[PDB]
């Protein structure tokens, strides 16, 4: 698995572009900062840009990571408690963007408008509200037609170095009868809850939410797939005893490939949504402040694609 | 619907970035510079880039144009008798340069491997040949307009034609949906499954190759599509604003559904009287969005004499991962 060691230059470089971004537009709410964030990501030193964009193009690794940057600890301050109620942007704002401008980089920023009050960018932190562990992973959110293309999530902590599960298929382990099952519309992947704590846009999922259509686990190349996989949440009629075959055989192979990969305090983990899985590791967690604290940005490809379900031409927010 | 206006001071800066690059790189067969693409295009003027980006994020306007650019007449030379048994890439190169910077501001270029040996930036200019022939390479023949590739999943999100020259200043025909101008009960069917869109000749499974595995699998969603004949709306994305595709020639209305024959008619007409031409004089560059704008071409005479219009063409998708079904290899940007 590729990936990039910044230099003390590089890194100092990034952080001082971090800041003076931060300080010249005031929120991810301001209109030109989204607009800017190509130009703005042309800024970055030119081996950083060079590396994303070969990991997007070579479409061959489930997961990058881009390490050494500096998170100015004392500036970012405590883990917070919730991100209800949170005043944003906080002082972690300049690593908020810099995820923002490695999006830009990789295609475009969005996200869920009921998840996080639809912030842009995602809090990954321990909270006691919220809190025998099963350990599962998946594709972010499978079921989806407009689900993410790469995820990136950026570690401004991570004392303890919890690791991030992520998992990659391996095809000379499966069988060309049961490849060419996989490819065909025969699985029922459901949705997710996130309900509660507008009638076009809403009639949309109801496609899915009410006809139900069966749609296909592995899709693009045929020598080297694509995968939409959350085995939670899969079904299979039972009539079908090829397709069932074929997924038994399909999760037995990624199950067995998951590795662990720690992102620690400074670096950058980008995963491709279509050819790695992830999951998390279970932990102890403190609540005083100094907890494990990540930032997460959904990257799109292709904005326009949901425009039914989003509210306007302009918002990046999906619901 | 908006346009920008080169100064002479931004015409200059780009005509000395495109020469710059084309020195610096051999050729659009090089990876390195199909990589460097985004990164380069921060190098054009500030203007253009914010002008182009608003383009692309408002999400509204179905063209828009870039004027005056400095393209050397005497630098570019004669315009070919043909694309075939030309050194590649010629003397135009830092022009073909510009079009792939503005590919890589409103998304990613790509081609279609069976078209002029899968050019990522292809020629549009009379081959005598080719007279009699309903093609951008004609000339005599009217050019009616249409959604490019209406059929396909895959087909281009925009193109950009650049005009090297237009001595005749033959105009170029858009066309936009003007949505005031039909029925609530006509936009309802329009956007219902009702449509058969027949693909053009070029994507038949038949029509190329295939033969092996391989080459077998990469063409069974256009195979699947052919054998079933699916049905699709011509307009998508959002009620209030939205997208179509429109081929006229390759649309069928099933006989026996009134509802879509009337409503079809209906969209054919206020589409074809909204029909504007534009001319893309020398050192213009068009932008369509396929999604919300038709585009057709006039007849001409050409003189076959070195001297006709020529005009640069790339398409784009905002997208490459989604078509990869279709392509060879993960890096390649052809299609076919
Ligand atoms: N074919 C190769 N290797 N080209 C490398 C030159 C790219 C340098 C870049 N245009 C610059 O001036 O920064
Ligand atoms: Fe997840």
């Amino acid at each position: 698995t590729p990936s990039y060691s910044l230099t003390p230059a590089e890194a100092s470089a990034v952080a001082e572009l971090t800041l003076e971004l931060a300080a010249a537009y005031g929120s991810f709410g301001d209109p030109v900062l989204l607009r800017d964030l190509p130009r703005l990501a042309a800024r970055l030193p030119e081996g950083v840009q060079d590396f994303l964009r070969e990991f997007k193009l070579a479409d061959r690794h489930g997961h990058t990571v881009i390490r050494g940057h500096d998170f100015d600890q004392r500036r970012i301050g405590p883990t917070p408690d919730h991100w209800r109620g949170r005043v944003r942007p906080g002082p972690e704002f300049p690593e908020e963007l810099l995820l923002m401008l490695y999006s830009a980089l990789l295609g475009e920023p969005f996200g869920w408008a009921t998840q996080q009050d639809g912030h842009l960018v995602h809090d990954i932190f321990p909270i006691r509200s919220h809190e025998k562990q099963l350990l599962t992973w998946h594709t972010e959110d499978a079921f989806h037609p407009y689900r993410s293309d790469y995820l990136i999530l950026g570690a401004l902590r991570n004392p303890d170095h919890v690791p991030t599960t992520v998992g990659e298929l391996d095809l000379s382990s499966l069988s060309a009868e049961d490849i060419d099952v996989l490819f065909e519309p025969r699985y029922h992947i459901a949705p997710d809850e996130s309900h509660l704590p507008e009638a076009a846009r809403f009639a949309t999922i109801q496609r899915m939410i009410d006809e139900r259509p069966l749609g296909p686990l592995l899709y693009g190349s045929r020598l080297d797939p694509y995968m939409r996989l959350d085995p939670y949440f899969t079904s299979v009629p039972q009539d079908d005893t090829d397709a069932r075959r074929a997924y038994d055989a399909l999760f037995k192979v990624v199950d067995s490939g998951m590795r662990e990969v720690v992102a620690d305090q400074g670096d950058v983990l980008f995963i491709d949504n279509h050819r790695a899985v992830h999951g998390r590791l279970p932990f102890q967690a403190r609540y005083d402040g100094t907890d494990r604290w990540l930032k997460r940005v959904c990257v799109t490809s292709d904005l326009r694609r949901s425009r039914e379900m989003r509210a306007t031409s302009a918002t990046r927010l999906l619901g």
